């Protein structure tokens, strides 16, 4: 068996082997790659995936939201508090302020420290889930604009026809933004690209081990798992890696730079944090090997997660009994 002890790999593509995505996909996987939950992948030297960032500041992050956490420092919760809109322009400002810019630090450890310790105190500003792209329409490799639709794998590999489209999302982050403990709707691959800025630190646990993470996650937010039996997939508790190691719990984690892409697989719960001001993009794949997990994947039907119109679909195919009470939960 392939990486067996579910190292986060990564991957050095020649502009060769950057034609083919479903390809370079399938032989990270051949090298054991899924096995970590996430992949760091450095585009060819010769590729780019736009000529200049130089007029970003114009998009518009129209609901800016404040992360407000509750809890303790290594397990927390966060609710996103609505702002007014802002553009990029606003935004990074804002960033680079006093109040929100990254603090003096000596290396990505002693920031790595520093938020897990102070996170808490701090309601940065995150600007999420923008429908977008940066990828210039004439980069042909790995545009995340391009990519194969899952509901064209599932035609190819099911024969059904569906509804729906599959598009890509823009984040723009600051210090201490974070994403909270998730795997991706209906357990979906994800790529996310970070074009510019400061890094992105990424926990993740392999996904044969994902229910540990689950039931230790029931353990520390009880209420919330009484509440609904896939409160992960609310996308709101934080759990520090020193409380995951006091638990046992396996996992990695990676810092990834501009210009890298990451790949989450299915299963693969992931957590982070962004170092200062900084622009990703990312958007949901499917593979065939990913089917059998969309046929497993857990549901929020509390109605707290509220998700897709091309998500509906998924779940009237793959999950047909759950069809009826989930749909109960989004209407
Ligand atoms: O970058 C972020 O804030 C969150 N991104 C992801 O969870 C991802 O790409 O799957
Ligand atoms: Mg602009
Ligand atoms: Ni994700
Ligand atoms: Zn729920």
């Amino acid at each position: 068996a392939q990486n067996p002890n579910c190292n986060i790999m990564i991957f050095h593509p020649t502009k060769e082997e950057f034609n083919d995505f479903d390809k370079y996909i399938a032989y990270m996987e051949s090298q054991g790659a899924h096995r970590a939950g996430l992949a760091k992948i450095i585009p060819p030297k010769e590729w780019k995936a736009r000529e200049t960032y130089d007029n970003i500041s114009e998009i518009l992050i129209a609901t800016p939201l404040q992360q407000v956490a509750s809890g303790r420092a290594g397990v927390f919760t966060q609710y996103h508090k609505k702002k007014k809109a802002m553009t990029v322009g606003e935004y990074r400002h804002l960033a680079n302020s006093k109040k929100y810019q990254t603090p003096p630090h000596q290396n990505f450890e002693d920031l790595e420290r520093k938020y897990w310790k102070n996170r808490i105190y701090n309601s940065p500003i995150y600007g999420a889930d923008i429908s977008g792209s940066l990828f210039d329409e004439n980069t042909k490799q790995w545009n995340l604009g391009h990519l194969g639709t899952i509901q064209d794998l599932l035609e190819k590999e099911c024969g059904v026809v569906i509804e729906g489209v599959n598009t890509p999302y823009l984040y723009f982050g600051m210090w201490k933004t974070t994403f909270a403990w998730h795997t991706e709707d209906m357990d979906l691959y994800s790529i996310n690209y970070l074009h510019l800025g400061e890094p992105k630190t990424w926990y993740v646990v392999p996904p044969e081990h994902g229910q540990r993470l689950e039931r230790l996650a029931r353990e520390l937010f009880p209420g919330s798992s009484r509440g609904c039996g896939a409160f992960l997939r609310h996308k709101v508790a934080l759990i520090s890696p020193t409380v995951l190691k006091e638990n046992g719990i396996p996992f990695n984690r990676i810092t990834q730079e501009a210009g890298e892409f990451m790949v989450t697989f299915p299963y693969g719960y992931h957590a982070g944090f962004n170092h200062g001001f900084n622009c990703a993009e990312a958007i949901n794949f499917a593979t065939p090997r990913w089917i059998d997990y969309g046929k497993m994947a857990s549901q929020c039907s509390c109605g707290e997660a509220r998700v897709t119109f091309s998500m509906d679909a998924f779940v009237r195919i793959l999950q047909p009994e759950r069809y009826d009470l989930w749909k109960r939960g989004q209407d």
